[PDB]
């Protein structure tokens, strides 16, 4: 069994909780879990194998100094998640980015995925989804669409990111 922590990073205020819900109850609805420690554990086989994933949601970072950093610091992958409708979140999320490896100095392969929710909105995508790869393609991530509203590809994500770990991390040579 795989234990894959995985930290929901962004700008600071897109919505990375909403894909949290998702992946776990597959279904929209708004309650608010209060976070501080405690995270989500559960089982899920990835081609022929189980392997656990703890999901742990971050609010918003940009108010500690350095207290942040623990977050990513207390996880292996990292998932960039922002927002189309706000172009703020894009921006932000760029930061963050060079924030994943000062944590894991140490390390080498960096498991990363990016990708936007609000997707339901293609007449009010201020960012064109081809731009948002290009860009993110530098960092060595591929991104993609998603709709917190409709479940569709939000697990994708959250399946997609172990697989890079298995893979990309166990490697340490590619
Ligand atoms: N239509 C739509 N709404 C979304 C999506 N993702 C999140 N939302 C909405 O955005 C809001 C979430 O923001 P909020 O809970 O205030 O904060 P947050 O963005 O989770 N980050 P924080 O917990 O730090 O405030 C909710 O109203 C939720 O329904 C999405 O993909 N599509
Ligand atoms: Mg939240």
């Amino acid at each position: 069994l795989a234990l894959h922590k995985v930290i929901m990073v962004g700008s600071g205020g897109v919505g990375k909780s909403a894909l949290t819900l998702q992946f776990m109850y597959d279904e929209f609805v708004e309650d608010y879990e209060p976070t501080k420690a405690d995270s989500y554990r559960k089982k899920v086989v990835l081609d022929g194998e189980e392997v656990q994933i703890d999901i742990l949601d971050t609010a918003g970072l940009e108010d500690y100094a350095a207290i942040r950093d623990n977050y990513f610091r207390s996880g292996e992958g990292f998932l960039l998640v922002f927002s189309i409708t706000e172009h703020e979140s894009f921006t932000a999320t760029a930061e963050f980015r060079e924030q994943i490896l000062r944590v894991k100095a140490e390390e080498d392969k960096i498991p990363l995925l990016v990708v936007g929710n609000k997707s339901d909105l293609e007449e009010r995508r201020q960012v064109p989804v081809e731009e948002a790869r290009s860009k993110a393609e530098e960092w060595g991530v591929q991104y993609v669409e998603t709709s917190a509203k409709t479940r569709a590809n939000v697990d994708k994500v959250f399946f997609d990111l172990m697989r890079e770990i298995r893979t990309k991390k166990m490697s340490e040579n590619k």
